[PDB]
């Protein structure tokens, strides 16, 4: 599998904040025959490799953004919650998947025709799956199942990926390689890889995990929204970013020089920026040397939300070297 | 060296949040010869007093507010990001000193004149540092450098000083002066003195601080804002004053009466209010009896903001107080 | 005895319209061992050289923009008027040198901390001097005293100097600079080098002047506010400029040929072009051929007004080859 295909399948798993279990399943099934692992009561996906010291621990998301049912109508329609941050503006008009205990349904998110000029509310917007009345309705789905949408999956122009849950599915995807890879050599201390819940309700696996786990570096792996003036010169295809500064913190100035200095060791292009929203790593400002590493990411929080290939392959190889080096 | 020179020489210094060396540097070149000293790993500097159980702790925060070079314009302009609470009227048509590896430059954020009506927002706004092109400015300036205001430092009919930083600068120096006083006493159990980092971005410096220390009393010397119907009958000249109440905590009702009762034992004239934003001594309130005390301050967070020289003088003797009696 | 030291020597002298006394002794003092000179019953300082016809007047004016203390409050700051043109938004949060007969004192405009969105009128704005009550501010300051922003000074990447008053104490050090290097020669006709006062509040100096002076040639040797699309392709660094046309008139077309052509027969590199504002030659534009030269100036009007030392360098070396040549 190339990494377009291991992107395509990580980011059609549907997980909200909270209902992770599909995401970690998966993760289960392909490096089970690799690694040993455990999860946390709060559902994180932990994988240690060496032993002794704590020394570093990387951290990516399973949880996407999407909408948690909180009700069903008269008419037999679903009323919805957002769960993390989206827009108004991308609800509107889109096909959904319904995600239930017995197993996935269409809806759909309507729109109302010129036939029959402002943003209309999510409270004010609900899904059609077909249902006539509410007792029909509540046979297909219950309150507190949960959906996300639809998702198209491109490629632009040979370089480019665009599909919704590029963050963190990118990163999910990262760390298994990563895990793969490493494995099998001697590492200095521990090296723990950590596929966290609820990062997009404010970072909730991380926290949990911050009891429990005391690492001496602590990474996120994570998107970079780009591009803006307040990016600087970040660009998409000029390599992974050092995430030195977002709005959950000012990160470890020492341990982003330590990483610029590992990549140009390793003839990796990187770079480094600020941006908009906060990561995993935050949670552990508390006790550790904290970074975020990423890939610039355009659209973020969208169906079209966009990664570079380069980035990601050069940030696999920027995780790794840091295992060895750090 | 008077009370006037020990202030400017400290708000002269520049470091902002998570970019505190400078002045971390400076207090341990003034702490050196009277005491032994710690470094955290976020940059907190600590001073333990003492043997024995974690009676007291003191904090100050060494960070100031500012500015972070975020990126570098077509025309050699410094984009920028706010670190900590700047009102954007305060940013405009000003001089800078932009901090760099390289050492300190000058710079100017512009002002259009009426030759060529609303408050000009943050992002609208960059520093001229000489450069005509992206390129001669890169050769000077780095994305995360960071720049502060010049200060200017005004001494208000004998006994007013005001300039930049006296936020927390005045409460940096006060812990200095009760380090030096103190350290020829025995009083026992540990008095903790810790000069804090990031404090104006979330507490971050006391909340690590927070997972080492574990003091029966948790200090801040901080601002207190004044005056405004909020912060009822306080005044500059009246004495230091007990944060009771901000916006980041109810503080021990027990832990200010003690504070009063010794206060008065003393001879010390104290005020008490409530005022708005956050303190160091939050970070502690899930673990010890937390209080903030203060000198009431005017013109907070902007170039002019201004303390009264007996407050000052009085908040020091009170500290002292508190280490032998509390 | 470098240019950056003579404007900062200047630009740092106190001395709002009608208050130019400390600026005119300073001129004296440093003309005083060179040529004689008059002051007339304004204020103006005029320096005659030569024997003859009136030929050529250079105007420089020896006022800056600033505050006149208009009254005090009960509480005992200090009420005040703008004098010249400033923008409200550059007088919140400042220090002020508030100028009495009995001396210098500092003041202070305060700001509101977030703690306790549009510009602040001048007419809502005080100056805070420690003064506990009238009668304690009365007997430090009276109504018809002044105030200037105190003054940072800035070089930019060396070749900018920023700061308050370059309008008009680069033309104030200009002239001084021109009168020192053509005393030893003999000209045709009389060259009057003039330092008006109330250039700032219409011309006050100048309209007097013109009533004790008819030259041929009329200069104003003050700023040239850039850069915008009404400034065309006016630039700091390429070199003193024409001011063809401002709000006060359209200056003399074929005086301004003659100064380009003494200026390309003496490769002086020069601009032209159209501004805001009005300058004193506009004042003898009833009897003279006027025209104003300048240097372009960033931010005018504001603590950041900057200029480029080289057109400085170059304006001196075209004064004094039109008092030679024109
Ligand atoms: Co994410
Ligand atoms: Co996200
Ligand atoms: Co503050
Ligand atoms: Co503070
Ligand atoms: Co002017
Ligand atoms: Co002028």
């Amino acid at each position: 599998m190339s990494m377009i295909e291991k992107l395509k399948k990580f980011t059609q798993i549907p997980g909200i904040s909270g209902y992770e279990e599909r995401i970690r399943e998966e993760i289960i099934r392909e490096i089970k025959d690799f690694a040993d692992y455990k999860v946390d009561a709060i559902g994180n996906l932990i994988v240690e490799l060496g032993e002794g010291e704590e020394r570093i621990l990387f951290m990516a998301h399973m949880d996407e953004i999407g909408l948690l049912i909180t009700g069903i109508t008269d008419e037999g329609k679903l009323r919805f919650r957002k769960v993390g941050g989206i827009d108004d503006r991308l609800l509107y008009g889109r096909h959904v998947n319904v995600v239930t205990e017995k197993g996935i349904l269409d809806g759909v998110i309507g729109a109302t025709p010129p036939h029959l000029k402002s943003v209309i509310p999510w409270y004010d917007l609900v899904i059609d799956i077909g249902a006539e009345s509410k007792e029909e309705a509540l046979e297909l789905v219950k309150p507190l199942d949960f959906a996300v949408f639809k998702k198209h999956f491109s490629v632009l122009n040979g370089k480019y990926v665009s599909t919704r849950g590029l963050d963190d599915r990118f990163g999910v995807v990262a760390l298994i390689e990563a895990i793969k890879d490493l494995v099998d050599h001697e590492l200095e201390g521990k090296v723990i890889f950590a596929f966290t819940v609820q990062e997009e309700v404010g970072l909730k696996g991380a926290k949990f995990l911050a009891n429990h786990y005391y690492p001496q570096y602590a990474f996120a792996i994570d998107s970079f929204a780009c591009c803006s003036p307040l990016t600087g010169d970040v660009k998409l295809g000029k390599g992974p970013v050092i995430r030195a500064v977002d709005n959950s913190a000012i990160y470890s100035r020492d341990l982003a020089r330590k990483v610029w200095s590992i990549a140009e060791k390793n003839g990796i292009e990187i770079q480094i920026g600020v941006t908009g929203g906060g990561t995993d790593a935050s949670a552990f400002q508390d006790r550790s040397k904290t970074l975020a590493l990423s890939v610039p990411i355009k659209y973020l929080h969208s169906e079209v939300e966009t990664l570079h290939l380069n980035d990601l392959e050069k940030l696999v190889k920027l995780i790794e070297a840091l295992a060895f080096e750090l």
